[PDB]
């Protein structure tokens, strides 16, 4: 009875503050853990710039834009895509950032998203 999408406000973290630098050790695990942390309100977002990904741990979980016409209630529609060793699991639009566990780091902003569940 999970609605297909959920409105979330994600804390945006600076990469050097992140204490837990990924969600796990395989593509399936990181997608599973990302979904669980999103559900629990314990997921942050790191915006990708030069130097960011080498400071985080693979596999990566990205949120990517899933369409261009609808940003309901100010929230960009996104979906999850994982990456390991240059191979991506899913295809989607432009990256908004990389998801990481949030364990109390102080954010620099919040990013409003409408996230596709499954
Ligand atoms: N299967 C599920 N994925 C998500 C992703 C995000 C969320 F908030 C809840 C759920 S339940």
């Amino acid at each position: 009875m999970e609605k297909t999408h959920v409105q979330l406000s994600l804390p945006v973290l600076q990469v050097r503050d992140v204490l837990v630098r990924g969600f796990g050790d395989s593509v399936e695990e990181v997608l599973s853990e990302a979904r669980q942390h999103l559900k629990d309100g314990t997921c942050g977002l790191v915006e990708v710039e030069k130097g960011v990904l080498p400071q985080l741990e693979q596999p990566y979980v990205f949120i990517k834009r899933s369409d261009a016409r609808t940003a309901p209630h100010g929230h960009v529609m996104v979906e999850l895509v994982a990456e390991l060793e240059g191979i991506q699991y899913g295809r989607s639009g432009e990256t908004l950032g990389v998801l990481v566990p949030h364990v109390g780091e102080i954010p620099v902003a919040y990013r409003k998203v409408l996230l596709r569940k499954n």
